[PDB]
């Protein structure tokens, strides 16, 4: 299952992409709707069955981007409606996690968390009037996910779930952190997405596939996180001061609500993709929060 999923991409790589010949492929990543391939030990191909905006993205970065960290550059693409794939020259490096980060010096994670803010700065920075299209707008987006809610599932939930959905919409209503400076933004920028080349310093960035014009807050939500898959707050917050010109407070505000968030997210991608565990799941997760002493 392995070797037979293999061989179905590898003939439709070959297929639509006439002179491209695989001579290895491996499966290096997969999200619950794609997977990622390793294709002749320098292509990545990311596949879905249903990209034209990730597509777009990368086409406006290559263009547009002064920085010597490396993204994703589209070589191969199809899109049509049942199928989709991206590839592009796999990006070489090490991906950041916690545990490199805990033994780098003190000077190594200024340097690379400098990188970062960089970047960041740089990104945020760009006029995106050529992929004006891209625009996300949260606070709406949430408003239409909770219309959903209300139209299939809610009147099924339990009273401590429909209260941890009632609070978190009270808490959207009276924030003001959608109301500030929108820009380009990553939209999915956790460690898992930055790769280090040798010195642990910033080669490159992955996966664009969310990003948008949107708040400028959201690119630092991961980086704000606390858990095991992130570095941690400190981590965020120097990133923060060497970014500059941002209230620290407010995107420690947008990333709390959206930590809220991710429950009734869970849920939704549940009722909108039929898939019945991931409503258990988002439920199950209320009940945890809940109960946290
Ligand atoms: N070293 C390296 N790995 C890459 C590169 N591009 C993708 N990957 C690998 O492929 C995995 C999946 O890639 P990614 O763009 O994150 O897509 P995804 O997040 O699973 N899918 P989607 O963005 O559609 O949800 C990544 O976790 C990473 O392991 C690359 O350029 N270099
Ligand atoms: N895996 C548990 C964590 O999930 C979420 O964080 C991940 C976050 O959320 C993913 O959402 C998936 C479900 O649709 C999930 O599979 C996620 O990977 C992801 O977008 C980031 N690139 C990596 C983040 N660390 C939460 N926001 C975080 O609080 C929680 O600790
Ligand atoms: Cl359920
Ligand atoms: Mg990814
Ligand atoms: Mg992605």
């Amino acid at each position: 299952d392995n070797a037979t999923n293999v061989k179905a991409m590898k003939y439709l790589i070959e297929h639509y992409f006439d002179n491209f010949k695989v001579d290895s492929i491996e499966i290096i990543g997969s999200g619950y709707d794609s997977v990622a391939y390793l294709v002749n030990n320098e292509y990545i191909f990311k596949t879905k069955f249903s990209y034209a905006k990730e597509k777009a993205i990368y086409n406006f970065l290559n263009t547009n981007l002064e920085t010597n960290v490396k993204i994703p550059n589209i070589e191969y693409s199809y899109i049509s409606d049942e199928l989709s794939i991206l590839g592009y020259k796999e990006i070489k490096g090490t991906f950041l996690t916690p545990e490199i980060y805990s033994t780098m010096s003190e000077e190594e994670q200024n340097l690379l968390k400098r990188d970062i803010a960089s970047f960041l700065r740089q990104m945020h920075g760009l006029d995106y009037t050529d992929i004006s299209e891209c625009t996300i707008d949260n606070k709406q987006n949430v408003l239409e996910e909770y219309i959903l809610l209300r139209e299939t599932i809610y009147n099924d939930l339990t009273d401590i779930e429909k209260d941890y959905i009632e609070s978190f919409m009270e808490r959207l209503n009276a924030t003001t952190v959608f109301e500030g400076k929108k820009c380009l933004c990553h939209n999915d920028f956790s460690c898992n997405h930055l790769l280090l080349d040798g010195n642990n310093r910033l080669t490159g960035i992955i996966d664009f596939g969310d990003s948008g014009i949107i708040d400028e807050y959201c690119d630092f939500i991961y980086l704000l996180e606390d858990s095991e898959e992130e570095i941690g707050t400190n981590f965020g917050e120097d990133i923060l001061r060497m970014y500059g010109n941002i209230d620290i407070e407010k995107a420690k505000e947008y990333q709390d609500i959206v930590e809220e968030y991710y429950p009734i997210e869970t849920i939704v991608y549940g009722i909108k993709n039929i898939k019945q565990e991931f409503i258990e799941n988002g439920r199950k997760e209320i009940y945890k929060r809940t109960y946290k002493d």
